């Protein structure tokens, strides 16, 4: 038993990483087969910032403009391209530490592991989500760009987020690995707002499942209501909705406390009603939302990986 | 900017994980060089657990009756010894991926990462301490003895825990990799507590101060204290005492916020005398008590591992 916000372990990741330079400009970059990726601004010099053309930058640029080091081993870079807002750097040499691995987009909601690295280094791994808005509250200083969010499936590294950007709320933006933001964001030196965030609704309740998994069970009740209902309650509240297939994605865990979906609800709007008076739920005294269904179910049925 | 609870990358940790099988008894063994650790009542079978006698269940045992898999190749076991509540299975083979390392025994308030396996593969990293009551607020289930915790400094992993078993208020309790439980806790299937917690008094200030890094800084005030007045509320609260060893420690940290120790403790004093108003810190609504001042520095300044 026991509940803790757990990441993915980090190994085949970490073999992974590599270092990119170019001019004045260090940051990280993911090294799969004979393709490093890393944020195209590494390509950007700091008046450059403000409105980059990186079209024009780009073919401003030669393979030997590109420092990548993997540790104390220089790579060859042997050809560049650009999509979207990362660049593909080949190199003469194929990663033999590469995974099983695929590029996934996720949802917000979605949560995954991000590892946290400086000049090709990983520095720690800590767990994250998606948020609503499009923005992810990581802990990400000058030097992160180009670290990476995943998640495993057994043998399977399914890369989601690689680190661009961070805005004015302390909280950061980044691109799937086909380059793509998340959100509105754009990687310019420009003034960038994050929007209103709203709680991600279906892991709060997974999270509630977790707590009495755990023997946790001072929040539920006798009562129930109907996806209606607690869904204009989570309006006020600024909830994101939930949908009857989060009420379906949630079954597994209702059938495993016993409590129906319904319920958990009815034992959701009181929280959100009155407050936790002066109590915790698995530790916090907030209602917790980046854990979702499947996070829940691995760490408390003790899904490992190879 | 942001401050998350950050595991170490455990990439060097999963490749020295195996499998040990003993009789009816799988758990998780930690294999470095030519020898595999892991928990001794791996030996025990379901009626030896209430009251064992270690010494003499172990001279029944031979080398064939250990399987040791690491992955799917098979160690073989060419001896065997007890170090306190570890079992050292000296095996054939020397593990190619033993990283530079060393044990530690860690001090209460200290943190560390736990990889959790089973099987011997890896589930997740997290973050955890060693509570003031030698316990650790983990996440396990039937399976993961044997899993480590550990810090990297540089390149050197210094192992420093290993889990042996749940308490009833869902919190674990382990050894050192040289066999000695921290605290009280023996391996027996008897009634044992765990005692009163209380809370880390100095890595509460390093939050604080990760929150002013942050720019978190609602809490503050135009006060100061001195170290004894502030220990009485210390006391009061159940807060561990702060020592001037304390305030040394968080020197670097009041140097760069330029908040004297005993201003935030006067601070904290307010927290605990209030409660926090509906506001959060660093997105918790609790005063965190699981980050070291030097978990602070780290996570706050960027150091990597290599
Ligand atoms: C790459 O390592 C770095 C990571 C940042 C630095 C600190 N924490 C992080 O996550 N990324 C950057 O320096 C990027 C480069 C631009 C993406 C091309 N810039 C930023 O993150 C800056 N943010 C920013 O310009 O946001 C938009 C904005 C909003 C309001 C006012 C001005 C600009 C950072 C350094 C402020
Ligand atoms: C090893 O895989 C396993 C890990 C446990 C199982 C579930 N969560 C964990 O962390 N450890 C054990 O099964 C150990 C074996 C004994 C150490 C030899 N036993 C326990 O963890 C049990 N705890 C226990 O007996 O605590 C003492 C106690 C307290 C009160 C009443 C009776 C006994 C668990 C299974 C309850």
């Amino acid at each position: 038993s026991g509940f803790r916000k757990m990441a993915f372990p980090s190994g085949k990741v970490e073999g992974c990483m590599v270092q990119v330079t170019c001019g004045t400009t260090t940051l990280n970059g993911l090294w799969l087969d004979d393709v490093v990726y890393c944020p195209r601004h590494v390509i950007c010099t700091s008046e450059d910032m403000l409105n980059p053309n990186y079209e024009d930058l780009l073919i401003r640029k030669s393979n030997h403009n590109f420092l990548v080091q993997a540790g104390n081993v220089q790579l060859r870079v042997i050809g560049h391209s650009m999509q979207n807002c990362v660049l593909k750097l080949k190199v003469d040499t194929a990663n033999p530490k590469t995974p099983k691995y695929k590029f996934v987009r996720i949802q917000p909601g979605q949560t995954f592991s991000v590892l946290a690295c400086y000049n090709g280094s990983p520095s720690g791994v800590y767990q994250c989500a998606m948020r609503p808005n499009f923005t992810i509250k990581g802990s990400f200083l000058n030097g992160s760009c180009g670290s990476v969010g995943f998640n495993i499936d057994y043998d399977c590294v399914s890369f989601c987020y690689m680190h661009h950007m961070e805005l004015p709320t302390g909280v950061h933006a980044g691109t799937d690995l086909a380059g793509n933001f998340y959100g509105p964001f754009v990687d310019r030196q420009t003034a960038q707002a994050a929007g209103t965030d709203t709680t991600i609704t279906v892991n709060v309740l997974a999270w509630l499942y977790a707590a009495v998994i755990n023997g946790d069970r001072w929040f539920l009740n006798r009562f129930t209501t109907t996806l209606n209902d607690f869904n204009l309650v989570a309006m006020k509240y600024n909830y994101e909705p939930l949908t009857q297939d989060h009420v379906d994605i949630l079954g597994p865990l209702s059938a495993q406390t016993g409590i129906a979906v319904l319920d958990m609800c009815a034992s959701l709007k009181e929280l959100l009603q009155n407050g936790m008076n002066g109590r915790t739920i698995l530790g916090s005294a907030l209602l917790e939302d980046e854990f979702t269904p499947f996070d829940v179910v691995r760490q408390c049925s003790g899904v490992t990986f190879q």
